[PDB]
This record gives structure tokens, C-alpha cells and sequence, in this order.
């Protein structure tokens, strides 16, 4: 269990759109076993889950022909500067966090040669399954990577400057809203009521 | 950040809603940044707010014609009373809270007078769109407001005296779950399969 | 008041979703009356339940003929050993917490004993409206329970021992998303432009 099943939640007066006949966030069995009986966050985020993910089968229309699918984010890191850190000795082994990831470099370092370290911390983060979905070398820049993440939610991350390096995000692609896998099944051409115009709409059912 | 990016959340087992790879609420580069590697809340709600909002161009039908968007609650602020403070002089400048908005009152003034330096704090919070979207005066009785919020929630507030004045709120307009701009596109009439009545379907398009 | 209406919550950038107007997260005057000023999880969540929550009249089309309906998760409750506590004279009345549950037990008393005021626990948990929707009698092993919850969440929940008795769970039906009433209008058959085959679709319109 996490913090979230323990942090209350004041759920809706009335609201009863749990399985028609409970509030979002009342406390379920999951908290009653750790000792918690009050409604919670857990609980509530759990209940708007369940609200937003359709049955795979499910259709999903549109005019632009654009999937239902979500889309990842893509940025570029950059990096300036030359690792530094005057309390010790030129060549020194040292740990950098790059958003959070734990870089091994050494003093001295120009930013060129601590962005092929970089290279191994994204590496290390996608095989771990750890935010970062992949990434890629700038065509012409060795002071820049590119990179997408796992997850669909939109990152502004602040740039700031540790141990003489300067680090920085250049957001390249935004990402987009959406779940699973979606599969075109085509367009219907359909005239509205009392309309002479026809309107194609086109047809999406989850596969996954 | 303030403390969700920071709160832990327990992923569902087995659950890969999030770009069929992961479980709501998995730690996302933007946690990492912040020195926090474990799924949260932050990331949790990031991930449902996902799942939710459909595309632009989306169609949405139904059988009532009512549109997809929400609706904001209309409320009524009652006031009551004389600005007291037994512990200053006649005429002494104070600050009172109503329901959270600062307003400049001075012992003395009455629920009417009062009423007019709430609209100063209403005017305010509209302006750097605090909570507020919108109010007006009551058609006929000097001591109320009518007050419309920015977001669709639900809000009931309760009664309570503070420096002498009685502020209780009466709920005029229920407010209504939906987002965004929706479009009526028109009608349409369908027999099902093996029946004999038409069925009238009215389909909305996500314009914005 | 609970906690999640004073826990910071960090909005999406440029992020207008509610009402067209500001992110999910913002302030609203239930905070503001409690003297909280900041985007909140409160807040989030019930934004985010306005946006997932579908109007009554909506329709919901899938090519499977699956209700949109949610399914709570059907456990059994297995228990074993005997009532001890050594601490105590033979037949002392004790309390035991089952998964939360408070039960009326004596030292002495064998699993099959203990279960039927197990029994006697969920019925006040039932009726109470807390967590559990139903139970019954396991088909055979008298020493086990099935359990259905009020929700549709997914439960897992971890196998202990106390007073001389081991809990454990054991999931039997798993829950499925979803939520309100849905009644199946029928079905209709069309073939989508420039297609030879014909394809089923259901429509399903939630009534409650």
C-alpha cells in the first residue's frame, strides 16, 4: 500500500456513480485491511479509472480520421558547460542526476563527452521500464539527445545547472490524450435528417 | 510542484491502460526531475485526465439532444448582521473572509454595506480567475449576490458568523459534469435491425 | 474536511480542460472556504470525474454486444487454524479484524467456528454500506466465504495471520470497468463505404 489509500477524500453529496450506489472515493476493502475506513484517494482515483476506460470492442467516431490512441511526448536534452567540481582532483569520478536520472561522469568533462554518458543512463531507464520509452542522437548537435517517454502526459521540465553542466528541454513533439489500441474499421457517409449534405464520419473500435 | 508529484499511489495489478506498456499512476520523468522515483498521485490523475478528454472532431450521441458540456453551479451569498469586533473602536478598518475571499469591512457597517465591499473581493478574484467566474446583483433584496464558479463541481458551503455577519449560500443552478465545445450536427433517424419503430439519435462533434 | 482538499497538485501546463477555462486541479470556492488556496487533488479528481461521467441518454456503441456496465470483483475468504491466546483463560471473548472487519471471537474456537462470526461481521459491514455488497456460503469447504464488493476496483490483498488464524484471499470473479445503468437498443447492420461485408454494431443508452 502507498500514501494514496491513506489520505482522505471528501466525495460528492449525492453522487452515487459507483456501481449506482456509491460516491467516487468511499473506502473499499483494500483500506479496511491496512486499518484505514475513511473515503480516500486511492479509492477515488481507482473509481475515475474505471469510468474512462472503455470495453476493447468499443467504438469511438470521428470526423478527422485521427486514432483514439494516445501519444507519447518527444523532447531534445541539452547540455552545456563542463562538468566541475574545484573540491577534487581533475578525472574525478563523480554521480550527475539529469532529471533524475544518475549519470557517472568525471570532472573535466566537456559536455560532448558527459552527453555519451547520458546515452547509457537512458539506456539504463529503458531497460529498467523507468519513465523513458527511447531515444535517439541529434543528427548534428553531440550536445543534445532525443528523447520520448512511456506515458502520454505532457513534461515542462525546469532547466537548471549541477556541477558546471547546464541542462535544459527542448519540447519537439506534445504529446496527445488517449489509451490502448484502436483500429480504423472505416467511414460511413451518412446525410442528417432533413439535411442534403452528406457527412462521412469515420469508425474506431479497440482492439487492446 | 507542491506535494502530489510527491504522494505515493499503488498501480492497479496487471493494469497496462497507459500507452499499453504501463499502470496509472507510474513515476514519469517529471517526478524524477523533482527527486521522486515511485508511482504517484501527480502521475495518477495526469494519466486519467488522459483517458478522458476526447478529441476534437470526436462524435458523442445520444437520444435527449441536451450537448455534452458542462455547467458551471449558480449560487446566492446571503449576509446578515453588523460588522462587529468588540476588542477595537467604531470605524476601525478589519479584514473579513467570505468563503476564503478577503474583504476590507469596518466595524460598524451594516449586512448592506458589507455587501458592497464583497462585490470589491468578487471583482478581484474574477479578475486573476480565483474560483469566480461571475456575479450579479439580486434583483430585489440588497443583502444577497449571485455568484457563478469557474469549474463544473459541485459545491456546497456552509453557514457560519464571522465579526457579526451570518454568510450562508443558496444553491440556485445545479452545476453539470462535461468539457469542452460541442457542435449539434443534426439527426438521425435509424430503424435497429428487427424493428418496427425509428429510433432518433442526435450526434455533437467536439469542436474545441 | 479531508485531506485531499489541502494537498497541492501540480496542473498540466496550459491546460484548460475545465470549462474551457483552466486546468484540471484549479482552486475552487469549497477550498477557498476552507482556507486553502492552491490547485488541489480535491479538486483534480472531482474534475476529472466531470470529464469521465457520460449523460443519461448517451450511447455507447461496441461490436461485441458486452454491456458498458461496470462488475464488482468476487473474492473468497479462506480461514484456518484455531482461536488461540495464551494470554487468556480458555473460551475468552476477543476481537478479531478480518480484512478490517471487527468479529465477535472466543479463544478456543476452530476455523469453522470463527467463520460463522465472520459471518455475523459482514453482515454489519452490509448493511452499513461499507466495502461489502453480498456474500454467501463457499459451495463446499466451510471454512471459506464468497464475497462481493460495492465497488468495481480491483483487490489484492495479502495473506496473515492473527490470533492463531490465517486469512487469505482468493479472487474468483475479477471486476470490469464501467459504471451507471446501460439498456441494449438492439442491434444495427451497415457496410461501411466501399466495403462487401456488413458489420454489427450495438448501441447501448444509459438510462441511469
Amino acid at each position: 500500500s502507498r500514501l494514496a489509500d491513506f489520505l482522505g477524500f471528501r466525495p460528492k453529496t449525492g453522487d452515487i456513480d459507483v456501481m449506482n450506489r456509491q460516491s467516487v472515493g468511499s473506502v473499499t476493502i483494500s483500506q479496511l485491511a491496512k486499518g484505514f475506513y475513511e473515503p480516500n484517494i486511492e479509492s477515488a482515483i481507482n473509481d475515475v479509472h474505471n469510468f474512462s476506460i472503455k470495453d476493447v470492442g468499443t467504438i469511438i467516431t470521428n470526423k478527422t480520421g485521427v486514432s483514439p490512441e494516445g501519444v507519447s511526448q518527444t523532447d531534445y536534452w541539452a547540455f552545456s558547460g563542463t562538468v566541475t567540481d574545484d573540491s577534487l582532483p581533475p578525472g574525478s569520478p563523480i554521480t550527475v542526476l539529469v532529471f533524475g536520472l544518475p549519470v557517472s561522469a568525471t570532472t573535466g568533462m566537456t559536455a560532448i563527452e558527459f552527453v555519451a554518458k547520458v546515452r547509457v543512463a537512458l539506456q539504463e531507464a529503458i531497460a529498467s521500464f523507468t519513465a523513458i520509452n527511447s531515444y535517439k542522437d541529434h543528427p548534428t548537435d553531440g550536445s543534445k539527445l532525443e528523447v520520448t517517454y512511456l506515458d502520454n502526459q505532457k513534461h515542462v521540465l525546469s532547466t537548471y545547472s549541477t556541477y558546471g553542466i547546464t541542462i535544459s528541454q527542448e519540447i519537439i513533439s506534445e504529446s496527445k490524450p488517449g489509451y490502448g489500441t484502436w483500429n480504423l474499421l472505416g467511414a460511413q457517409t451518412v446525410t442528417l435528417d432533413n439535411q442534403q449534405t452528406p457527412t462521412v464520419f469515420y469508425h474506431f473500435e479497440r482492439t487492446a
